[PDB]
C-alpha cells in the first residue's frame, strides 16, 4: 500500500523541515537523530493510529522501509521454476473472458522522442526487455501460464506512419486487443509522420503484465537496452531480485486457503463480508442513457486542468489534516456524488499497489488489488470531518488489501449484471507519472498522454501528477455524453476549490 509510504514521507518532511523527502531517503541522512525520532514516532502514532516505536524507525529509517514495516519476503525461486499466475492476473483474465473488454484493459505508455529511433535497434532492445522481465513473455491459455523462452518470444515491434492526427492514432493502437494465448502481452509502435518531429514511441501492455507503476522500470530498462544495442552490445544488467512469478508464489503461499479460518485470506474476506454488508447494487447517478443490456466498454476522457496554485493548496490541506492527497480527492468525489443524489453511502473502488517488498517495489508487473472504500456521509459532516472518516475507512481497508477483489465479490455475493461492475461503479485513483524521463535514448523525451476510447467502469476519476497535476475522468460512453463528463470533472475541481478555501463547511 502506497498511502503509508506517502504519510511517512509527509511526516519526515514536517519534522526535519525539508521539502526533499522521497521514499528512499534515510531519516538520519536527512538530518534526523534520536531526539527528532521521537517526533516522527509521535506524529505517526496519531495519524496512522498504529503502535509505532523508535524501534521501527531505527530498523526502517526510509519511508518505503518504514511503510513496509507496518508475511514472508519474496523468495527468488530456482531457474527451473514454472511460471505462476497471481490471482490479480487471474482476475484480469477473468474480467476479459466474462465481460468482453475490447482493449479497455490495455495500458499505454507513449513518449515523444526528438529523434526518430532506429527500428532494428529498438527491436533488439525490446527483446532484451522481454528477456529480462518474464511477465512480458508469459502467455495465458484457457487459465494456465506459459513462459516463452527468450528465443521463442516473438516481440511485436513496428513503425506506423500517421496520416491523421497522432493522438487519435495512439488511442487506436492502444485499443487493439491482445490474444494472450498466442501473443506476448507487449506491443511496441514507433509513430512517424510529416506532422511528427522525431517519433512517438508507444508501448502497449496488456494489464495482466503491467500496472502504472511499471512505467518507470519499463522506460529505465528500455533506455538501457536501447543505448547498449545502439553500441552493438547486450545491456549490462544484474538479474532482477525477483520475477513476477516469484512474487505470485510467495503471495499465494502466504494468503492460504479461504477454508482455513486462520489464513490471511479468510480473515481478510471475513472483514470484507462485514464491511460490505447491505451494499447498494449501484449508486443513483445522473446518466444520459439507461444502462444497456451488454457493456460496450466504449468511453472517453474529460480532463480538468488544476492550477499549480490549487495543486499546492490541495497538498497543504492534506498535510494539515494528516491525510494523503488521494484521500482528499476521494472525499471530494464522495461529496460530488453525494450532492448529485447518490445518498449517504458511497462505495468507491480504488486500486492499491502491493509493492511493499523491496524485491518488487520497482519492477514490471501487475500489483494492484481493487478495494471498495465505503464512504459514509451521514449526519451533515464538514469536509474536515469527512477527511477523518475517509482516513479511518481507508486505513481499515489498507489493512485488508490482500484479499483478491474477485474473492471479495464471491464472498459478498452481490446481484450481478454483465453491464454493471459489481460492488462499485465509480473508481478513484491517484497516479504519479515517472520522473527523469526527459533525456531517454540519448534524445530529448517527454511523456504524451493517450486519449482513451474505452472505459472500465461507469466513471473513473484519476488525480494524475505529471512528475503539476490534472484530473482525468474516464467515463462509459454508453452512459454519459462527453459534455456531461466535462461538467462532472469541472464540478469535482469546484468541490476541491471549496475544500481548500474552507474545510469547515458542511458537505451537503
Amino acid at each position: 500500500v502506497t498511502a503509508y509510504e506517502e504519510i511517512v514521507c509527509q511526516v519526515f518532511a514536517a519534522v526535519l523541515d525539508r521539502s526533499d523527502v522521497t521514499a528512499d531517503a534515510d531519516f538520519f541522512a536527512l538530518g534526523g537523530h534520536s531526539l527528532l525520532s521521537l517526533r516522527v514516532v509521535a506524529r505517526l502514532r496519531a495519524l496512522l493510529g498504529v503502535d509505532v516505536g523508535v524501534r521501527d524507525l531505527f530498523e526502517a529509517p526510509t519511508p518505503a522501509a518504514l511503510a513496509a514495516r507496518l508475511r514472508p519476503a519474496v523468495t527468488r525461486r530456482g531457474p527451473d521454476a514454472p511460471p505462476v499466475l497471481s490471482h490479480f492476473q487471474r482476475g484480469l483474465w477473468l474480467i476479459e473472458q466474462v465481460y468482453q473488454t475490447r482493449g479497455a484493459y490495455n495500458v499505454p505508455l507513449a513518449v515523444h522522442v526528438s529523434d526518430r529511433l532506429d527500428l532494428d535497434v529498438l527491436r533488439a532492445a525490446v527483446r532484451d526487455l522481454v528477456a529480462r522481465h518474464e511477465v512480458l513473455r508469459t502467455l495465458v491459455r484457457s487459465p494456465d501460464p506459459v513462459l516463452l523462452a527468450p528465443e521463442d518470444a516473438a516481440v511485436d515491434v513496428a513503425e506506423v506512419q500517421a496520416a491523421g492526427p497522432v493522438a487519435d492514432l495512439l488511442a487506436e493502437l492502444t485499443a487493439q486487443p491482445f490474444d494472450l494465448a498466442t501473443q506476448i502481452p507487449l506491443r511496441v509502435r514507433m509513430i512517424t509522420g510529416e506532422q511528427v518531429d522525431g517519433c512517438v514511441l508507444l508501448l502497449v501492455c496488456h494489464h495482466i503484465a503491467a500496472d502504472e507503476w511499471s512505467f518507470a522500470p519499463l522506460l529505465r530498462d528500455l533506455d538501457t537496452a536501447y543505448r547498449a544495442r545502439a553500441a552493438g552490445r547486450a545491456p549490462d544488467w544484474e538479474p532482477l531480485p525477483a520475477q513476477y512469478s516469484d512474487y505470485a508464489a510467495t503471495l499465494h503461499d502466504w494468503l492460504g486457503e479461504a477454508t482455513d479460518p486462520a489464513s490471511p485470506l479468510r480473515r481478510q474476506l471475513d472483514y470484507w463480508q462485514h464491511a460490505l454488508q447491505d451494499l447498494p447494487d449501484e449508486l443513483d447517478l445522473p446518466t444520459d442513457r439507461p444502462r444497456p443490456a451488454t457493456a460496450s466498454h466504449r468511453g472517453g476522457l474529460a480532463r480538468a486542468e488544476l492550477p499549480p496554485e490549487l495543486v499546492e493548496a490541495v497538498r497543504r490541506l492534506a498535510a494539515q489534516h494528516g491525510v494523503t492527497v488521494f484521500m482528499v480527492v476521494q472525499a471530494a468525489v464522495a461529496v460530488l456524488l453525494h450532492r448529485l443524489g447518490a445518498g449517504d453511502d458511497i462505495p468507491l473502488g480504488s486500486p492499491v499497489a502491493d509493492r511493499a517488498d523491496e524485491a518488487v517495489h520497482d519492477t514490471v508487473g501487475f500489483f494492484l488489488n481493487t478495494l471498495v472504500l465505503r464512504v459514509n456521509l451521514s449526519g451533515n459532516p464538514t469536509f474536515a470531518d469527512l477527511l477523518d472518516r475517509v482516513r479511518a475507512v481507508d486505513l481499515e481497508a489498507f489493512a485488508r488489501a490482500d484479499a483478491p477483489f474477485d474473492a471479495v465479490v464471491d464472498t459478498v455475493k452481490p446481484p450481478r449484471a454483465v453491464s454493471r461492475h459489481p460492488l462499485f461503479q465509480t473508481m478513484v485513483s491517484y497516479q504519479r507519472r515517472p520522473s527523469d524521463v526527459d533525456r531517454l535514448f540519448g534524445a530529448a523525451t517527454r511523456l504524451v498522454e493517450v486519449p482513451l476510447d474505452t472505459a472500465k467502469f461507469d466513471l473513473e476519476f484519476a488525480f494524475i501528477e505529471d512528475g503539476g497535476a490534472h484530473i482525468a475522468l474516464n467515463y462509459a460512453a454508453d452512459l454519459f455524453d462527453h459534455d456531461s463528463a466535462e461538467q462532472l470533472v469541472a464540478r469535482l475541481r469546484t468541490v476541491l476549490e471549496h475544500a481548500c478555501a474552507d474545510p469547515c463547511r458542511p458537505v451537503a
